[PDB]
Protein backbone atom coordinates (compact mmCIF):
# COMPACT_ATOMS: atom_id res chain seq x y z
CA UNK A 1 0.00 0.00 0.00
CA UNK A 2 2.54 2.62 1.09
CA UNK A 3 6.56 2.27 1.64
CA UNK A 4 5.79 -1.56 2.92
CA UNK A 5 6.03 -2.86 -0.74
CA UNK A 6 9.78 -1.37 -0.99
CA UNK A 7 10.67 -2.12 2.52
CA UNK A 8 9.60 -6.29 1.33
CA UNK A 9 11.86 -6.11 -1.38
CA UNK A 10 14.38 -4.77 1.05
CA UNK A 11 14.45 -7.73 2.97
CA UNK A 12 14.76 -10.30 -0.15
CA UNK A 13 18.18 -8.28 -1.05
CA UNK A 14 19.50 -8.68 2.33
CA UNK A 15 19.04 -12.25 1.87
CA UNK A 16 22.31 -14.23 1.23
CA UNK A 17 20.55 -16.62 -1.05
CA UNK A 18 17.71 -14.11 -2.58
CA UNK A 19 14.47 -15.61 -2.90
CA UNK A 20 14.68 -16.62 -6.82
CA UNK A 21 10.99 -14.81 -7.02
CA UNK A 22 13.17 -11.53 -7.07
CA UNK A 23 12.12 -10.85 -10.79
CA UNK A 24 8.51 -10.92 -9.98
CA UNK A 25 9.00 -9.19 -7.02
CA UNK A 26 10.58 -6.47 -8.72
CA UNK A 27 7.88 -6.34 -11.25
CA UNK A 28 5.37 -4.81 -8.84
CA UNK A 29 7.98 -2.31 -7.09
CA UNK A 30 8.61 -0.60 -9.85
CA UNK A 31 5.55 -0.06 -11.02
CA UNK A 32 4.07 1.09 -7.86
CA UNK A 33 6.47 3.98 -7.49
CA UNK A 34 4.88 5.65 -10.96
CA UNK A 35 2.31 6.66 -8.61
CA UNK A 36 4.87 9.04 -7.13
CA UNK A 37 13.51 6.04 7.00
CA UNK A 38 15.31 7.49 3.97
CA UNK A 39 18.31 5.37 3.70
CA UNK A 40 16.91 2.20 3.56
CA UNK A 41 17.15 0.87 0.20
CA UNK A 42 19.28 3.21 -1.04
CA UNK A 43 22.10 1.27 0.64
CA UNK A 44 20.06 -2.25 -0.23
CA UNK A 45 20.39 -1.72 -3.96
CA UNK A 46 23.88 -0.20 -3.54
CA UNK A 47 25.06 -3.74 -2.81
CA UNK A 48 24.20 -5.37 -5.71
CA UNK A 49 25.46 -2.37 -8.46
CA UNK A 50 28.81 -2.96 -6.70
CA UNK A 51 28.65 -6.32 -6.79
CA UNK A 52 30.75 -7.75 -9.38
CA UNK A 53 28.69 -11.22 -10.04
CA UNK A 54 26.14 -11.09 -12.60
CA UNK A 55 22.85 -11.46 -11.32
CA UNK A 56 20.41 -13.29 -13.98
CA UNK A 57 17.51 -13.87 -11.36
CA UNK A 58 17.47 -10.03 -10.16
CA UNK A 59 17.19 -8.15 -13.65
CA UNK A 60 18.29 -4.77 -13.10
CA UNK A 61 16.17 -3.11 -15.57
CA UNK A 62 14.06 -2.67 -12.43
CA UNK A 63 15.97 -2.16 -9.82
CA UNK A 64 17.50 0.79 -11.03
CA UNK A 65 13.80 1.99 -11.76
CA UNK A 66 13.24 1.83 -8.23
CA UNK A 67 16.70 3.81 -7.76
CA UNK A 68 15.55 6.44 -11.06
CA UNK A 69 12.41 7.05 -8.61
CA UNK A 70 13.96 6.89 -4.65
CA UNK A 71 17.08 9.43 -5.58
CA UNK A 72 14.98 12.36 -6.82
CA UNK A 73 12.34 11.69 -4.56
CA UNK A 74 13.64 10.96 -1.21
CA UNK A 75 16.04 13.85 0.87
CA UNK A 76 19.43 14.56 -0.81
CA UNK A 77 21.21 14.87 2.55
CA UNK A 78 20.41 11.43 3.23
CA UNK A 79 21.08 10.36 -0.42
CA UNK A 80 24.52 11.85 0.28
CA UNK A 81 25.21 9.65 2.74
CA UNK A 82 24.49 6.39 1.15
CA UNK A 83 26.07 8.14 -2.42
CA UNK A 84 28.91 10.80 -1.49
CA UNK A 85 31.64 12.45 -3.98
CA UNK A 86 34.46 9.89 -3.04
CA UNK A 87 31.19 7.22 -3.32
CA UNK A 88 30.80 8.21 -7.46
CA UNK A 89 34.29 8.82 -8.40
CA UNK A 90 34.36 4.59 -7.66
CA UNK A 91 31.19 4.23 -9.39
CA UNK A 92 31.46 6.06 -12.31
CA UNK A 93 35.03 4.58 -13.24
CA UNK A 94 34.04 0.97 -12.45
CA UNK A 95 33.70 -0.90 -15.22
CA UNK A 96 30.01 -2.48 -13.68
CA UNK A 97 27.27 -0.40 -15.39
CA UNK A 98 24.39 -0.43 -13.65
CA UNK A 99 26.03 1.34 -10.53
CA UNK A 100 27.92 3.75 -13.35
CA UNK A 101 23.43 4.43 -14.15
CA UNK A 102 23.06 4.41 -10.36
CA UNK A 103 25.61 6.90 -10.22
CA UNK A 104 24.17 9.38 -12.74
CA UNK A 105 21.08 9.63 -10.97
CA UNK A 106 22.60 10.71 -7.80
CA UNK A 107 24.79 13.26 -10.02
CA UNK A 108 21.57 13.91 -11.67
CA UNK A 109 19.48 15.97 -9.10
CA UNK A 110 22.70 17.67 -7.02
CA UNK A 111 21.57 20.16 -4.35
CA UNK A 112 22.59 22.17 -4.63
CA UNK A 113 22.61 21.98 -8.96
CA UNK A 114 26.30 23.17 -8.33
CA UNK A 115 27.75 20.84 -5.37
CA UNK A 116 29.98 18.26 -7.42
CA UNK A 117 31.65 21.93 -9.42
CA UNK A 118 34.58 21.39 -6.56
CA UNK A 119 35.21 17.92 -7.21
CA UNK A 120 36.12 16.41 -11.15
CA UNK A 121 33.18 14.27 -11.16
CA UNK A 122 31.75 16.11 -14.15
CA UNK A 123 35.25 15.43 -15.72
CA UNK A 124 34.65 11.56 -15.65
CA UNK A 125 30.80 11.78 -16.94
CA UNK A 126 31.95 13.22 -19.91
CA UNK A 127 35.00 10.61 -20.19
CA UNK A 128 32.35 8.07 -20.70
CA UNK A 129 29.94 9.97 -22.75
CA UNK A 130 32.27 11.24 -25.43
CA UNK A 131 33.47 7.52 -25.69
CA UNK A 132 32.86 5.97 -28.56
CA UNK A 133 33.98 2.42 -26.92
CA UNK A 134 30.59 2.97 -24.44
CA UNK A 135 27.42 1.95 -26.51
CA UNK A 136 24.78 1.29 -23.58
CA UNK A 137 22.17 3.27 -24.71
CA UNK A 138 20.45 3.69 -20.87
CA UNK A 139 24.06 4.69 -19.30
CA UNK A 140 24.78 7.48 -22.55
CA UNK A 141 20.72 9.19 -21.62
CA UNK A 142 21.66 9.18 -17.93
CA UNK A 143 24.76 10.69 -18.27
CA UNK A 144 23.09 13.32 -20.62
CA UNK A 145 19.94 13.56 -18.25
CA UNK A 146 22.54 14.67 -15.13
CA UNK A 147 24.27 16.79 -17.49
CA UNK A 148 21.44 18.75 -19.15
CA UNK A 149 19.41 19.47 -15.07
CA UNK A 150 23.33 20.52 -13.67
CA UNK A 151 23.70 22.64 -16.65
CA UNK A 152 21.31 25.00 -14.96
CA UNK A 153 23.92 25.85 -12.27
CA UNK A 154 26.98 28.65 -13.02
CA UNK A 155 29.65 26.60 -10.92
CA UNK A 156 28.79 22.96 -13.24
CA UNK A 157 29.44 25.38 -17.19
CA UNK A 158 32.54 26.63 -16.10
CA UNK A 159 33.72 23.47 -15.21
CA UNK A 160 32.42 22.11 -18.31
CA UNK A 161 33.80 24.98 -19.95
CA UNK A 162 37.50 24.97 -18.71
CA UNK A 163 38.93 21.48 -17.31
CA UNK A 164 37.14 19.64 -20.06
CA UNK A 165 37.51 22.22 -22.62
CA UNK A 166 40.39 20.82 -24.45
CA UNK A 167 38.41 17.18 -23.91
CA UNK A 168 36.18 18.51 -25.70
CA UNK A 169 37.34 20.43 -28.50
CA UNK A 170 39.93 17.13 -29.30
CA UNK A 171 36.41 15.21 -29.72
CA UNK A 172 35.28 18.01 -32.35
CA UNK A 173 38.73 18.15 -34.03
CA UNK A 174 39.06 14.16 -34.05
CA UNK A 175 35.05 13.79 -35.58
CA UNK A 176 34.54 10.38 -35.28
CA UNK A 177 30.28 9.85 -35.58
CA UNK A 178 29.61 8.40 -31.90
CA UNK A 179 31.27 10.96 -30.63
CA UNK A 180 30.83 14.10 -32.88
CA UNK A 181 27.21 13.27 -32.55
CA UNK A 182 26.96 13.14 -29.12
CA UNK A 183 29.05 16.65 -28.98
CA UNK A 184 26.37 17.99 -31.06
CA UNK A 185 23.28 17.24 -28.58
CA UNK A 186 25.11 18.47 -25.79
CA UNK A 187 26.20 21.63 -27.12
CA UNK A 188 22.83 22.50 -28.08
CA UNK A 189 21.72 22.19 -24.39
CA UNK A 190 24.26 23.91 -23.36
CA UNK A 191 23.80 26.49 -25.44
CA UNK A 192 20.62 26.98 -23.97
CA UNK A 193 22.30 28.27 -20.43
CA UNK A 194 25.53 29.49 -21.85
CA UNK A 195 26.06 33.09 -21.18
CA UNK A 196 27.52 36.25 -23.58
CA UNK A 197 30.86 36.02 -22.12
CA UNK A 198 31.33 31.81 -21.38
CA UNK A 199 31.04 31.62 -25.01
CA UNK A 200 34.29 29.38 -26.29
CA UNK A 201 34.29 30.05 -30.27
CA UNK A 202 36.05 26.84 -30.93
CA UNK A 203 33.52 24.60 -29.26
CA UNK A 204 30.51 26.17 -30.61
CA UNK A 205 31.19 26.70 -34.02
CA UNK A 206 32.40 24.90 -37.14
CA UNK A 207 34.48 26.53 -39.77
CA UNK A 208 33.42 25.64 -43.36
CA UNK A 209 36.63 23.06 -43.81
CA UNK A 210 34.55 21.45 -41.22
CA UNK A 211 30.92 21.47 -42.18
CA UNK A 212 32.75 19.96 -45.44
CA UNK A 213 34.58 17.00 -43.84
CA UNK A 214 30.93 16.25 -42.12
CA UNK A 215 29.60 16.04 -45.71
CA UNK A 216 31.26 12.21 -45.76
CA UNK A 217 29.03 10.63 -43.30
CA UNK A 218 25.93 12.05 -44.34
CA UNK A 219 24.77 11.26 -41.06
CA UNK A 220 26.88 13.62 -39.19
CA UNK A 221 25.71 16.04 -41.94
CA UNK A 222 22.18 16.49 -41.13
CA UNK A 223 22.85 16.88 -37.30
CA UNK A 224 25.61 19.69 -37.78
CA UNK A 225 22.84 21.04 -40.07
CA UNK A 226 20.24 20.59 -37.12
CA UNK A 227 22.68 22.04 -34.66
CA UNK A 228 22.93 25.28 -36.65
CA UNK A 229 18.76 25.44 -37.19
CA UNK A 230 18.66 24.60 -33.27
CA UNK A 231 20.93 27.58 -32.78
CA UNK A 232 19.42 30.31 -34.79
CA UNK A 233 16.10 29.49 -32.87
CA UNK A 234 17.35 30.13 -29.45
CA UNK A 235 18.94 33.18 -30.38
CA UNK A 236 15.16 34.52 -31.23
CA UNK A 237 13.26 32.63 -28.56
CA UNK A 238 16.29 33.47 -25.78
CA UNK A 239 17.05 36.73 -27.41
CA UNK A 240 20.78 35.72 -27.61
CA UNK A 241 21.51 38.29 -30.59
CA UNK A 242 25.39 38.15 -29.17
CA UNK A 243 25.49 34.64 -30.89
CA UNK A 244 24.90 35.94 -34.06
CA UNK A 245 28.05 37.21 -34.52
CA UNK A 246 29.18 34.03 -34.31
CA UNK A 247 27.96 31.74 -36.76
CA UNK A 248 26.37 34.76 -39.38
CA UNK A 249 29.56 33.72 -42.13
CA UNK A 250 29.64 30.26 -41.94
CA UNK A 251 25.37 29.79 -42.69
CA UNK A 252 26.44 30.64 -46.63
CA UNK A 253 28.12 27.56 -46.79
CA UNK A 254 25.22 25.18 -46.59
CA UNK A 255 23.37 27.48 -49.04
CA UNK A 256 26.31 26.73 -51.49
CA UNK A 257 26.22 22.95 -50.65
CA UNK A 258 22.37 22.77 -51.08
CA UNK A 259 22.89 24.94 -55.02
CA UNK A 260 25.59 21.87 -56.18
CA UNK A 261 24.30 18.96 -57.31
CA UNK A 262 27.13 17.87 -59.38
CA UNK A 263 29.10 17.63 -56.84
CA UNK A 264 27.63 17.01 -53.60
CA UNK A 265 24.30 15.44 -54.73
CA UNK A 266 23.89 13.51 -51.21
CA UNK A 267 23.53 16.96 -49.40
CA UNK A 268 19.91 17.56 -51.99
CA UNK A 269 18.86 13.84 -51.55
CA UNK A 270 19.27 13.34 -47.83
CA UNK A 271 18.42 16.60 -46.10
CA UNK A 272 16.74 18.93 -48.69
CA UNK A 273 13.93 19.27 -46.11
CA UNK A 274 16.53 19.33 -42.95
CA UNK A 275 18.36 22.27 -44.91
CA UNK A 276 15.22 23.78 -45.45
CA UNK A 277 14.22 24.58 -42.15
CA UNK A 278 17.86 25.87 -41.70
CA UNK A 279 17.05 28.39 -44.08
CA UNK A 280 13.65 29.61 -43.07
CA UNK A 281 15.51 30.57 -39.58
CA UNK A 282 18.23 32.90 -41.80
CA UNK A 283 15.43 35.29 -42.86
CA UNK A 284 13.86 35.21 -39.69
CA UNK A 285 16.99 36.53 -37.49
CA UNK A 286 17.41 39.90 -36.40
CA UNK A 287 19.22 41.77 -39.36
CA UNK A 288 18.93 44.93 -40.89
CA UNK A 289 17.09 44.53 -43.09
CA UNK A 290 17.61 40.86 -44.68
CA UNK A 291 21.26 40.84 -45.91
CA UNK A 292 22.81 37.76 -45.11
CA UNK A 293 19.97 35.44 -46.30
CA UNK A 294 19.42 37.66 -49.27
CA UNK A 295 23.23 36.72 -50.23
CA UNK A 296 22.54 33.61 -50.07
CA UNK A 297 19.29 33.48 -52.01
CA UNK A 298 21.00 35.75 -54.86
CA UNK A 299 24.28 33.46 -55.16
CA UNK A 300 23.02 29.72 -54.42
CA UNK A 301 19.23 29.19 -53.43
CA UNK A 302 17.46 31.44 -56.54
CA UNK A 303 14.08 31.57 -54.77
CA UNK A 304 11.86 30.80 -57.70
CA UNK A 305 13.90 29.44 -60.71
CA UNK A 306 13.54 26.38 -59.87
CA UNK A 307 10.18 24.83 -60.55
CA UNK A 308 9.59 22.24 -58.09
CA UNK A 309 11.06 24.23 -55.15
CA UNK A 310 8.75 27.20 -55.39
CA UNK A 311 5.98 25.47 -53.20
CA UNK A 312 8.51 25.15 -50.21
CA UNK A 313 9.53 28.63 -50.38
CA UNK A 314 6.37 30.14 -50.14
CA UNK A 315 5.48 27.26 -47.28
CA UNK A 316 8.81 27.60 -44.82
CA UNK A 317 10.72 31.42 -45.96
CA UNK A 318 9.75 34.23 -43.91
CA UNK A 319 6.65 35.81 -45.42
CA UNK A 320 8.68 39.30 -44.09
CA UNK A 321 11.10 38.76 -46.62
CA UNK A 322 8.94 36.77 -49.49
CA UNK A 323 7.17 40.39 -49.59
CA UNK A 324 9.47 42.72 -49.55
CA UNK A 325 11.65 40.59 -52.52
CA UNK A 326 9.66 38.05 -54.21
CA UNK A 327 6.06 39.56 -54.38
CA UNK A 328 5.41 38.77 -57.99
CA UNK A 329 5.87 34.92 -57.01
CA UNK A 330 3.60 34.80 -53.69
CA UNK A 331 1.07 36.05 -56.52
CA UNK A 332 2.26 33.89 -59.21
CA UNK A 333 1.74 30.49 -57.50
CA UNK A 334 -0.28 30.60 -54.48
CA UNK A 335 -4.36 30.26 -54.64
CA UNK A 336 -7.51 29.26 -52.99
CA UNK A 337 -6.72 25.29 -53.42
CA UNK A 338 -6.50 22.21 -51.08
CA UNK A 339 -2.48 22.17 -51.82
CA UNK A 340 -1.53 25.81 -50.76
CA UNK A 341 -2.76 25.00 -47.36
CA UNK A 342 0.41 24.99 -45.96
CA UNK A 343 1.21 28.18 -48.43
CA UNK A 344 -1.29 30.15 -46.89
CA UNK A 345 -0.34 29.31 -43.12
CA UNK A 346 2.65 30.48 -43.84
CA UNK A 347 1.97 33.62 -45.79
CA UNK A 348 -0.36 34.43 -43.47
CA UNK A 349 1.81 35.52 -41.08
CA UNK A 350 2.36 39.56 -42.27
CA UNK A 351 -0.31 41.83 -43.16
CA UNK A 352 1.13 42.84 -46.37
CA UNK A 353 2.41 39.70 -47.33
CA UNK A 354 -1.62 38.63 -47.07
CA UNK A 355 -2.89 42.15 -48.60
CA UNK A 356 -0.85 41.03 -52.06
CA UNK A 357 -3.38 37.77 -51.57
CA UNK A 358 -6.48 39.25 -50.62
CA UNK A 359 -7.10 39.56 -54.79
CA UNK A 360 -5.91 35.80 -55.51
CA UNK A 361 -8.64 34.95 -52.86
CA UNK A 362 -12.43 34.45 -53.30
CA UNK A 363 -14.76 33.44 -51.60
CA UNK A 364 -16.74 31.14 -54.14
CA UNK A 365 -13.13 29.13 -54.34
CA UNK A 366 -13.41 27.86 -50.77
CA UNK A 367 -17.19 26.72 -50.92
CA UNK A 368 -16.03 24.67 -53.73
CA UNK A 369 -13.25 22.83 -51.58
CA UNK A 370 -13.80 19.69 -49.64
CA UNK A 371 -15.23 20.67 -46.76
CA UNK A 372 -11.75 19.15 -44.76
CA UNK A 373 -9.91 21.63 -46.97
CA UNK A 374 -12.71 24.05 -46.48
CA UNK A 375 -12.66 24.32 -42.65
CA UNK A 376 -8.67 23.88 -43.07
CA UNK A 377 -8.91 27.72 -44.68
CA UNK A 378 -11.54 29.06 -42.81
CA UNK A 379 -8.63 27.74 -39.54
CA UNK A 380 -6.12 29.13 -41.24
CA UNK A 381 -7.75 32.97 -41.91
CA UNK A 382 -8.99 32.35 -38.00
CA UNK A 383 -5.16 33.27 -37.03
CA UNK A 384 -4.73 36.34 -36.87
CA UNK A 385 -6.75 39.68 -36.94
CA UNK A 386 -6.73 41.22 -40.34
CA UNK A 387 -7.20 37.74 -41.91
CA UNK A 388 -10.87 38.07 -39.78
CA UNK A 389 -11.53 40.90 -41.34
CA UNK A 390 -11.36 39.25 -44.87
CA UNK A 391 -13.37 36.50 -43.69
CA UNK A 392 -16.22 37.58 -41.48
CA UNK A 393 -16.76 41.15 -43.75
CA UNK A 394 -15.81 39.92 -47.26
CA UNK A 395 -16.00 36.58 -47.61
CA UNK A 396 -19.81 35.62 -45.36
CA UNK A 397 -21.22 33.15 -47.43
CA UNK A 398 -17.47 31.03 -46.33
CA UNK A 399 -18.69 32.19 -42.65
CA UNK A 400 -21.94 30.96 -43.43
CA UNK A 401 -20.51 27.64 -44.21
CA UNK A 402 -18.88 27.05 -41.59
CA UNK A 403 -22.05 27.25 -39.21
CA UNK A 404 -22.98 25.41 -42.09
CA UNK A 405 -26.71 26.49 -42.58
CA UNK A 406 -27.66 23.28 -43.27
CA UNK A 407 -24.24 21.75 -44.44
CA UNK A 408 -21.50 22.56 -46.95
CA UNK A 409 -20.46 18.55 -47.42
CA UNK A 410 -21.63 16.58 -44.43
CA UNK A 411 -21.01 14.47 -42.21
CA UNK A 412 -17.92 11.88 -41.94
CA UNK A 413 -15.20 13.90 -40.53
CA UNK A 414 -11.85 12.21 -39.16
CA UNK A 415 -9.89 15.84 -38.33
CA UNK A 416 -11.83 18.46 -39.29
CA UNK A 417 -13.68 19.23 -36.45
CA UNK A 418 -10.46 20.10 -35.12
CA UNK A 419 -9.85 22.50 -37.54
CA UNK A 420 -13.66 23.68 -37.51
CA UNK A 421 -13.34 23.91 -33.32
CA UNK A 422 -10.37 25.81 -33.51
CA UNK A 423 -11.84 28.18 -36.30
CA UNK A 424 -14.85 28.47 -33.83
CA UNK A 425 -12.86 29.11 -30.82
CA UNK A 426 -10.66 31.81 -32.24
CA UNK A 427 -13.36 33.84 -33.64
CA UNK A 428 -15.40 33.86 -30.12
CA UNK A 429 -11.90 34.89 -28.63
CA UNK A 430 -12.76 38.56 -30.33
CA UNK A 431 -15.78 39.26 -28.72
CA UNK A 432 -19.17 39.81 -29.32
CA UNK A 433 -18.55 43.54 -30.43
CA UNK A 434 -16.08 42.42 -33.01
CA UNK A 435 -17.99 39.12 -34.30
CA UNK A 436 -21.03 41.48 -34.45
CA UNK A 437 -23.83 39.09 -36.50
CA UNK A 438 -21.96 36.14 -35.79
CA UNK A 439 -21.18 36.17 -31.74
CA UNK A 440 -25.02 33.90 -31.53
CA UNK A 441 -23.71 31.35 -34.24
CA UNK A 442 -20.40 30.52 -33.54
CA UNK A 443 -21.05 30.10 -29.95
CA UNK A 444 -23.89 27.86 -30.37
CA UNK A 445 -21.82 25.99 -32.96
CA UNK A 446 -18.52 25.43 -30.62
CA UNK A 447 -20.91 24.49 -27.77
CA UNK A 448 -21.97 21.60 -29.94
CA UNK A 449 -18.15 19.89 -29.80
CA UNK A 450 -17.29 20.94 -26.26
CA UNK A 451 -20.60 18.67 -24.91
CA UNK A 452 -21.81 16.58 -27.31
Amino acid sequence: YVENLLTQLENELNEDNLPEDINTLLRKCSLNLVTVDVKPLLATIKRFLTSNVSYDSLNYDYLLDVVDKLVPMADFDDVLEVYSAEDLVKALRSEIDPLKVAACRVIENSQPKGLFATSNIIDILLDILFDEKVENDKLITAIEKALERLSTDELIRRRLFDNNLPYLVSVKGRMETVSFVRLIDFLTIEFQFISGPEFKDIIFCFTKEEILKSVEDILVFIELVNYYTKFLLEIRNQDKYWALRHVKKILPVFAQLFEDTENYPDVRAFSTNCLLQLFAEVSRIEEDEYSLFKTMDKDSLKIGSEAKLITEWLELINPQYLVKYHKDVVENYFHVSGYSIGMLRNLSADEECFNAIRNKFSAEIVLRLPYLEQMQVVETLTRYEYTSKFLLNEMPKVMGSLIGDGSAGAIIDLETVHYRNSALRNLLDKGEEKLSVWYEPLLREYSKAVNG
